């Protein structure tokens, strides 16, 4: 039971996390990739509030407007399509979500969550880079071949940066069955 002080400070955690690395889909070698994806999914693994999703959506929404108008970020991902992100968050907290219903935190446990992982990422993948394919104007003559070359290309980076803070995020969790 964590204390209002301890909620406050994991809040601005994640908030900082967004406003920092929403402005790279991967790691640069001066840049963390973004980290909202893995926070909806871990968001699904910890959290029970409803509330908190749909505001961190929120966040997002606002931080890009912000990083984009003041920050000066391309305005090239940003388009009718834009709104598919939020379907794409959704099924990463459910997948989350899924993945806390059976856990037992063994070898097959993470043999569990690769799979998930590799699960809801895919669908977000659709979503995300289907809907920007089809939906944002961008695009000419979008179809299913050049979609699935889109996807070939992103889902697999995508999945890394996915990967990288979930495994990060149980890392951090054996810290706190060791303490
Ligand atoms: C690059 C990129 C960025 C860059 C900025 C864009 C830019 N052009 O500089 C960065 C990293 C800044 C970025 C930021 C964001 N992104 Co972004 N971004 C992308 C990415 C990787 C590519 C966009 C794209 O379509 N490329 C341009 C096209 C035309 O290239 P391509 O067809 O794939 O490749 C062609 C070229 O390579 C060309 N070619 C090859 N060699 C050469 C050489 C030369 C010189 C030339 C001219 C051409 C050329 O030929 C290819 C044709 O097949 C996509 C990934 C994706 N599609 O899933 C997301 C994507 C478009 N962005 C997305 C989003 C939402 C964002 C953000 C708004 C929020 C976020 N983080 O999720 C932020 C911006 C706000 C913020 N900062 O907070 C989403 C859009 C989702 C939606 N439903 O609309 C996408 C789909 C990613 C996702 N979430 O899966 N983005």
């Amino acid at each position: 039971n964590l204390t209002r002080r301890q909620q406050i400070a994991i809040g601005f955690v994640l908030v900082l996390m967004m406003l920092l690395t929403r402005s790279h889909h991967w790691a640069s070698i001066h840049s963390l990739p973004d980290a909202s994806w893995a926070i909806f999914f871990l968001l699904g693994v910890y959290v029970r509030a409803l509330w908190v999703v749909p505001a961190l959506i929120a966040a997002s929404v606002v931080i890009d407007y912000v990083a984009i108008t003041w920050g000066g970020v391309s305005d090239f991902c940003v388009s009718p399509a834009y709104w598919l992100l939020i379907p794409a968050y959704l099924a990463l907290f459910a997948g989350g979500r899924f993945y806390a219903r059976g856990h037992s935190l063994s070898l097959l446990g993470l043999f569990r969550l690769a799979g998930v992982a590799l699960a809801v990422v895919a669908v977000a993948q659709l979503l995300t880079t289907g809907g920007f394919y089809f939906y944002s104007g961008r695009f000419a003559d979008p179809t299913l071949a050049g979609l699935v070359l889109r996807l070939e290309k992103y889902f697999p980076p995508m999945l890394g940066t996915f990967a990288l803070y979930v495994g990060l995020a149980a890392t951090v969790h054996v810290a706190l069955a060791a303490v």
